[PDB]
């Protein structure tokens, strides 16, 4: 939509109330036109129909419960762009600032959240399993990392591959929540799962194995459900970044913590340089370190830690 931009408020889902930019021609949009080509948040109106309208409000205020997922999945995108820009110098998803689109309400009682190929896409989950997805932070930030994937490394979803896919998205969901430094775990999912159920989350990348995820090679999946287990199998890559980072001993390996800031360095490098479509374990290993190298040098601690986490979760 043309028109003049300007800050509406509003309330997220979960209560907390946020200042949000829009755009102004008869009624306020949920367009952004700060970052970017823009950030555009849709209704999709309880249907599957995408991406939706435009969300279009009166009075530039967005405190109605229906409101607030729209809030969050136009402000969280928001804070994911400024990520991605800030830290990386990576100007949206494909590099060269695309407008990031978002419908919300979709279909009825839907839980989950996806990049379709062109959006994102969020349920407002059953209220028993999950509350709308656009709440979480590290959710939003790990679906715009399937963007980012699907413009560079180009990682297939199934099987390694896809795991890798899946690990990145976690991974970069859960640097983003530090980043904006909102309640920052090592967990996925936390604010918009089982609402009725405290201390719980989807994943944990700190203890995969915590909600019956591998985090040793050889306790991978190798059936078919889940295209070849891509969200259980990214246990095994998730448990060896928390490593990186944090370090600890794991299965008799010990791993001397570089921090958050290097592992995200290390692992949007060898995503976008030495990842490809097809790309396994083992050559994400290789990938890794070799973006370690080009970093930090072959006789750095960076690069001897980054060896140590894949030894300790059995990656060779
Ligand atoms: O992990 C994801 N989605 C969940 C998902 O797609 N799956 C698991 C899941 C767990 C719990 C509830 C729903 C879904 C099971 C296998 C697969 C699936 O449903 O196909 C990613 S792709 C999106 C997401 C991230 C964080 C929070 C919520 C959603
Ligand atoms: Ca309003
Ligand atoms: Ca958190
Ligand atoms: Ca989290
Ligand atoms: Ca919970
Ligand atoms: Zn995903």
């Amino acid at each position: 939509i043309t028109g003049t931009s300007t800050v509406g408020v509003g309330r997220g889902v979960l209560g907390d109330q946020k200042n949000i930019n829009t755009t102004y021609s008869t009624y306020y949009y949920l367009q952004d036109n700060t970052r970017g080509d823009g950030i555009f948040t849709y209704d999709a109106k309880y249907r599957t129909t995408l991406p939706g309208s435009l969300w279009a409000d009166a009075d530039n205020q967005f405190f109605a419960s229906y409101d607030a997922p729209a809030v969050d999945a136009h402000y969280y995108a928001g804070v994911t762009y400024d990520y991605y820009k800030n830290v990386h110098n990576r100007l949206s998803y494909d590099g060269n600032n695309a407008a990031i689109r978002s419908s919300v309400h979709y279909s009825q009682g839907y839980n989950n959240a996806f990049w379709n190929g062109s959006e994102m896409v969020y349920g407002d989950g059953d209220g028993q399993t999950f509350i709308p997805l656009s709440g979480g932070i590290d959710v939003v930030a790990h679906e715009l990392t399937h963007a980012v994937t699907d413009y560079t490394a180009g990682l297939i979803y199934q099987n390694e591959s896809g795991a890798i896919n899946e690990a990145i998205s976690d991974i970069f969901g859960t640097l983003v929540e530090f980043y904006a430094n909102k309640n920052p775990d090592w967990e996925i999912g936390e604010d918009v799962y089982t609402p009725g159920i405290s201390g719980d989350s989807l994943r944990s990348m700190s203890d995969p194995a915590k909600y019956g995820d591998p985090d040793h090679y050889s306790k991978r999946y190798t059936g078919t459900q889940d295209n070849g287990g891509v969200h259980i199998n990214s246990g095994i890559i998730n448990k060896a970044a928390y490593l990186i980072s944090q370090g600890g001993t794991h299965y008799g390996v010990s791993v001397v913590g570089i921090g958050r800031d290097k592992l995200g360095k290390i692992f949007y490098r060898a995503l976008t340089q030495y990842l490809t479509p097809t790309s396994n374990f083992s050559q994400l290993r290789a990938a890794a370190v070799q973006s370690a190298t080009d970093l930090y040098g072959s006789t750095s601690q960076e690069v001897a830690s980054v060896k140590q986490a894949f030894d300790a979760v059995g990656v060779k």
